[PDB]
């Protein structure tokens, strides 16, 4: 209880304190999960842990081109025993099991033990390769090929792991109305902390009836609106507006349990008001309350409490029977259209009428109608209903690409929403993963805590620890926000519980997150006495503190959960001297090589536009990568750990187009004055056919930013935010604004083409594939335009001032040009890359007399 609450970061009393009826009844029925996970734990034993918390990945597909890629038709591995620095370097047939490797390990160093009591390790990761499979079979091995990366292994002795096991195990041991013909109307009283008010019923953005205006001034007025108790939907929202905009609330007609309110109901409203509203009033907007305790308006509000017996909605069995009671020339080519149309796009009384009538027609050829059928009524009639949810569960399971557009703001509805997710149990966790981002801030329009999508986010986090460390920061960087305070720490609290294991794991990310915020306020109080020189040196004193030294080294990266976080190399550990004073921590390697782990702690910054940035360019990525085009993007990790409070993955061997042009030590440059610069840095670094790939994964990173940055809209592009890595893949980096709301044309500069074109300006050839490179990622993104904007439709509530409303995602639907015809929309982005092309010297120019206006 002490343990979990420091861990949430909110007390587990706070949720008492608040004596509500829906928080007590959520805490219960999750606990029941949280323990039927502890037990199904216990029974497992030895191996059968590993083979559920790691489980080694393998494929029985075959490899192109592998008598080339292997030595001599072999593996060569590099392998040391965990206390021994002295590593091992043999050759080891793909085709034989991992326990060849631990064999062959151990008699070399017997010569200078039994093999079956020893597993193999990935290099400073938690992931582990084992089991009666050939080595070739396995991920990391897989990879190791692919990348040419040699693969690095740790023999681990199963008495450790054994001890390891025992650790845990000891830690989860230790838990032990539709007949009602009487119209609606709610009485308006008094508006307490006050500084005419406007009501009326919504069902997602559709108008139930009529809009009531009470008189202009304590009222004391019956508001009636045109519709009766038996024709409101389950998910009826009532909002409220005071106006000259004072103070917007709103609530929920039916109650979690389902019952119709009745009585005295105390609303707390909001001071901020959105840019878009419907009918001067925001549906948009949240049902729950303002926290501030007796300091914000508040507006009094009387539900009917007349009846003699409170009423509920009428229960699934009572729905279908209506449905049955009701029960018992064509136009084809105009429906198609409509089921064809964007998330985005809205439907006329003509158009609904014409999905309706032809519902039949839609269950039975187009199961992809749905999300266009669920609007096709006005949900302002039990009849109409009825026969809808009828057609639900007789509805096959739609994808879980196009079951993601059923969670938005559009859909409201229990039933409908319990489908959507039960369409996302099909995908896996790595497709989870992707989308993961997204489902977090459905859970803050969601009205009620127990619903179908936090049952099934919570049950996927659990099972698997790579899905649980990103939903739990995702949920704590806003668990301290009052907003969602209460929601996102009940959901932080039965994971906890379900995985007590995890919890150590948690705890020292926590610990090491918060000594990176106190020595980011050190420093930032320390810049007006001390100096670079300076304060340079006060960061490495202060690193090599040994509370400071505990709490950094030896555990699990927030950003990536399988690698390991070592000792800091303090003396490469540095800060940048901005107002912010964000950090950059380097990390040490261990005996067999290596690309030292890089990690930048940013403090008062927002980083909630990169995170959505990189989750799109990884998306981005999937889909080229379907269409059979690897464009080597580099989406690194960025996750927001708090409050204006983050971390961002470091790109191993990368600098930026400054820092290529301003020469870093001695470099052969005189070419000079530093001339062409991109070219003579990759040439430094890549000699022979390694610089043919060199220039192959420019050319390749360069055309996908290049589409990216253009289709999101990522503007003020200079030197110092594009980064070239030594292996020649080029990427994007701070990305602080995004839809153009920094409009954003395309951008090219000579460096990038003197590259493609390997310096010579007759080679034309190779430009002449960057530009069809261009022109086909661009068609693949194209295909996929209704996914990019199902994904910026769920992150309307996640409150960023860049996406506020549907207007600002209509950016999106130009860049893609999803209005004109395929042929068009490549004559609009060839229109842009010969603007592009004919400004590209000029272009150069801004980036070099940014690089000028330095230091
Ligand atoms: C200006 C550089 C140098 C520096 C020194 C100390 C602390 C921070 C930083 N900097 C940055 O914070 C820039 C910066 N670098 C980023 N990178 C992520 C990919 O690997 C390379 C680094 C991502 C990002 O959003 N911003």
């Amino acid at each position: 209880d002490s343990k979990i609450g420091v861990l949430i970061g909110k007390g587990l009393h706070e949720f008492d304190a608040l004596k509500d009826p829906e928080v007590n009844e959520f805490r219960r029925k999750m606990r029941k999960f949280s323990e039927a996970k502890i037990q199904s734990l216990v029974g497992l034993s030895w191996i059968d842990w590993l083979k559920h918390t790691y489980p080694p990945e393998h494929e029985p597909s075959v490899l192109e081109n592998l008598e080339d890629k292997l030595y001599g038709g072999k593996l060569v591995v590099a392998v040391h025993f965990e206390n021994s620095q002295d590593v091992f370097s043999f050759q080891v047939s793909p085709n034989l099991n991992p326990i060849k490797i631990n064999e062959l390990a151990i008699q070399k160093r017997l010569t200078i033990a039994s093999p079956c009591d020893y597993v193999l390790q990935v290099s400073g990761r938690v992931e582990y390769v084992f089991g009666d499979h050939p080595l070739i079979q396995f991920q990391y091995i897989r990879n190791c090929v692919m990348n040419r990366t040699l693969p690095h292994f740790i023999l681990v002795e199963c008495c450790k792991i054994k001890k390891m096991y025992e650790q845990e195990m000891i830690a989860i041991e230790a838990a032990i109305i539709w007949d009602n013909n009487n119209p609606f109307q709610i009485t308006l009283v008094k508006g307490n902390k006050l500084n005419h008010v406007r009501a009326g019923l919504f069902h997602g953005t559709e108008l139930l009836c009529k809009t009531v205006v009470s008189s202009e001034i304590i009222w004391n007025e019956q508001l009636e609106f045109d519709i009766n108790i038996c024709d409101l939907p389950r998910m009826a929202r009532l909002c409220f507006a005071v106006y000259y905009p004072v103070a917007w609330v709103n609530t929920m007609v039916f109650d979690f349990k389902g019952q119709l309110r009745s009585g005295d109901v105390i609303l707390h409203s909001w001071s901020s008001f959105p840019d878009e509203l419907e009918e001067m009033l925001n549906p948009m907007g949240t049902v729950q309350t303002n926290p501030y305790a007796e300091n914000a308006t508040a507006l009094h509000i009387t539900f009917p409490e007349n009846k003699k017996q409170p009423c509920y909605y009428p229960p699934f069995d009572k729905i279908i029977e209506k449905a049955a009671e009701l029960a018992s020339k064509k136009f084809l080519a105009v429906l198609k259209e409509i089921l064809d149309r964007d998330p985005l796009s809205q439907l006329c009384e003509n158009e609904m009428d014409l999905i309706w009538t032809l519902r039949q027609d839609c269950r039975e050829n187009f199961p992809q109608s749905l999300p266009k059928l669920l609007l096709s009524i006005k949900w302002n009639k039990l009849e109409d209903v009825a026969q809808l949810q009828a057609l639900l569960q007789i509805w096959p399971k739609l994808p879980p690409r196009e079951a993601l557009e059923l969670l938005d703001f559009n859909y409201p509805d229990q039933y409908v929403r319990e489908y959507a997710v039960g369409c996302l149990r099909q995908m896996s966790d790595e497709e989870l993963s992707q989308y993961l981002l997204q489902l977090v801030q459905v859970l803050k329009y969601e009205p009620f805590l127990d619903c179908a999508l936090s049952r099934f986010l919570l049950e996927r986090a659990l099972d698997n620890r790579r899905i649980g460390q990103f939903l739990f920061w995702h949920l704590r960087s806003e668990v301290h926000t009052p907003a969602v305070s209460v929601q996102f720490g009940v959901i932080l609290e039965a994971y906890c519980r379900g995985s007590v294991g995890h919890m150590k794991v948690l705890s020292k990310q926590v610990e090491a997150l918060n000594k990176l915020k106190t020595l980011n306020s050190l420093i930032k109080l320390n810049a007006v006495k001390l100096s670079r020189a300076k304060g340079k040196e006060a960061m490495h004193t202060c690193l090599k503190q040994s509370a400071y030294r505990e709490a950094l080294s030896d555990l699990q990266s927030p950003l990536n959960p399988c690698v390991i976080l070592s000792e800091l190399y303090v003396e490469k550990c540095k800060y940048m001297d901005s107002k912010m004073k964000p950090l950059w921590l380097v990390y040490s390697s261990r005996a067999f090589g290596e690309d030292s782990v890089g990690v930048i702690f940013k403090n008062g910054d927002d980083l909630r536009q990169d995170m959505l940035t990189l989750q799109m360019l990884r998306l981005m990525d999937l889909l080229w990568k379907e269409a059979g085009l690897d464009l080597r993007m580099l989406p690194y990790g960025c996750l927001a750990t708090g409050d204006r409070s983050g971390l961002i993955e470091v790109v191993s061997t990368s600098e930026t187009i400054a820092d290529i042009q301003l020469n870093s030590s001695n470099v052969a440059a005189t070419a000079a004055f530093n001339k062409d610069a991109l070219l003579n840095w990759l040439k430094e670094y890549n000699s022979g056919d390694d610089l043919d790939r060199a220039i192959e994964e420019f050319t390749l990173s360069c055309a996908g930013y290049c589409v990216a940055s253009y289709v999101l809209g990522i503007g003020d592009r200079h030197s110092d935010n594009i980064m070239v890595k030594k292996t020649g893949q080029l990427f994007h980096i701070d990305f602080g604004h995004i839809l153009g709301n920094f409009r954003v044309p395309f951008i090219l500069t000579y460096d990038f083409i003197h590259v493609i074109q390997q310096g010579k300006t007759g080679n034309t050839e190779k430009f002449g594939r960057f530009r069809q490179c261009c022109e086909d990622a661009y068609l693949i993104l194209r295909r996929h335009g209704n996914l990019f904007i199902t994904l910026f439709a769920l992150m309307l509530t996640a409150g960023l001032p860049e996406l506020t409303s549907v207007k600002d995602i209509q950016y999106l639907k130009d860049s893609l040009a999803l209005g004109k015809s395929e042929e068009e929309a490549l004559k609009q982005f060839k229109q842009k890359f010969d603007e592009a092309l004919r400004e590209s010297w000029t272009t150069k120019v801004n980036w070099m007399a940014h690089t000028v206006r330095k230091d």
